[PDB]
């Protein structure tokens, strides 16, 4: 489950923030909101950042139609795969 | 699952909420939030309360960075463990 976070938060940050510098920030934003869509955050404004109704109307541009197709990946391997295999490991 | 909320409502109000005479809030703060993380509210934007996308940056201040690391222990305990021991419990 943490290697299929990093796994998406990392061309997710780098396909939206190309513009970056060295920050210790570029540490936090590739494991920070990958880790609250475990936990029912969608960020449903956040994703497709070139739609009408997003809050992050200055991160539209080139290769950022990619990530919502990455977090729907994403999010149907943690849920539907990896929490549910892990219901079966307890029950189990 | 009680004992695990109090353990993380207390020391996020005393960290974000330091300049507090007693109230009667502060017996709702401490429970309030970390309950209704249970029911899938990560209060996304409330995290990380010194960040841009903030709702709450007049809370910015000294030691509020140890709130979302504080969260994610809270929340892996809860439901990765906790509601999963109980999913376990009932089908068993
Ligand atoms: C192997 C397993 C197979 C998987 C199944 C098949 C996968 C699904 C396939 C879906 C087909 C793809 C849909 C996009 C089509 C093109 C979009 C386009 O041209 O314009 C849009 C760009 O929008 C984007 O670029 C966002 C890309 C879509 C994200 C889909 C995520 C998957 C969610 C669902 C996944 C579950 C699927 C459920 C299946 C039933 C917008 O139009 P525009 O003119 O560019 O802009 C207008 C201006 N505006 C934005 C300000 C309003
Ligand atoms: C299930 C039923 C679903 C329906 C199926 C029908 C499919 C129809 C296919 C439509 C694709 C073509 C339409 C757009 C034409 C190009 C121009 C354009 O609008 O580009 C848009 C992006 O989108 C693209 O550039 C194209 C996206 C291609 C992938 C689409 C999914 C492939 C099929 C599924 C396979 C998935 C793999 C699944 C893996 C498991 C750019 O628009 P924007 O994003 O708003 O940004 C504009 C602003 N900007 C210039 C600042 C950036
Ligand atoms: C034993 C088990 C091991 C656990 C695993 C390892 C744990 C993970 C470790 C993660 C590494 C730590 C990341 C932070 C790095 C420093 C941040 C910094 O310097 O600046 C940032 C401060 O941001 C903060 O202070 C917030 C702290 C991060 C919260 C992480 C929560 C964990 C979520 C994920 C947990 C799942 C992890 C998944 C693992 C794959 C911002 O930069 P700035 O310049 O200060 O400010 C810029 C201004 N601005 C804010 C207005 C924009
Ligand atoms: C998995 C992969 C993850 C990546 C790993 C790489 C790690 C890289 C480590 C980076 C740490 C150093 C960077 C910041 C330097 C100090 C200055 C600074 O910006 O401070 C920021 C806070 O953050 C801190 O002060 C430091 C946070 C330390 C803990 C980081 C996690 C440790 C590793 C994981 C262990 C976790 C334990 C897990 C338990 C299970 C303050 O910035 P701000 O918050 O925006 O507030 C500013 C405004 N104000 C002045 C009003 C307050
Ligand atoms: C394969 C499934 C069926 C799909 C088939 C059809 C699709 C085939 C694949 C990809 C289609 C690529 C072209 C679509 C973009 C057209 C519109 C456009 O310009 O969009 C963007 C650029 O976009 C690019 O420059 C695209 C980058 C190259 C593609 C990289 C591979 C991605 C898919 C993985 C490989 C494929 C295999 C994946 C397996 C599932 C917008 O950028 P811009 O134009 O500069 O906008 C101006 C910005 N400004 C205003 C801010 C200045
Ligand atoms: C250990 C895992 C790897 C991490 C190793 C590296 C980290 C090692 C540990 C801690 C690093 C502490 C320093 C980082 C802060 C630097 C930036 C800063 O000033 O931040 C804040 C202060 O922050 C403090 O004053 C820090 C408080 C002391 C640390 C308490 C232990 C916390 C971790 C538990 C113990 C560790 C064991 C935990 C086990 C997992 C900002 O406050 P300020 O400067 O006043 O801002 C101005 C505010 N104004 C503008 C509103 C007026
Ligand atoms: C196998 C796994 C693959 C993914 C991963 O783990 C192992 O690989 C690690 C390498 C890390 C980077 C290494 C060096 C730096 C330089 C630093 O520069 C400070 C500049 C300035 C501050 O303003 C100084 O003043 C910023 C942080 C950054 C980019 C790291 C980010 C986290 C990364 C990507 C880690 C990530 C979790
Ligand atoms: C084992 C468990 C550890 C945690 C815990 O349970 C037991 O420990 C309890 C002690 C409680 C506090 C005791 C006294 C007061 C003073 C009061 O002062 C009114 C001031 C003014 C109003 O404006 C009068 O007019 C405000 C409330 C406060 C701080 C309690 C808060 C809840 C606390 C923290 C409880 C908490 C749930």
């Amino acid at each position: 489950m943490a290697l299929v976070l990093l796994s998406f938060g990392v061309p997710r940050k780098a396909i939206l923030y190309p513009h970056e510098e060295p920050s210790w920030s570029l540490a936090k934003d590739i494991v920070f909101h990958p880790y609250w869509m475990i936990f029912g955050e969608v960020y449903a404004y956040e994703i497709d950042v070139c739609a009408n109704d997003s809050t992050l109307p200055t991160i539209c541009g080139p290769g950022t139609w990619l990530t919502p197709f990455l977090q729907a990946v994403y999010l149907f391997v943690q849920y539907i795969i990896m929490v549910n295999l892990l219901i079966a490991f307890f029950n189990n």
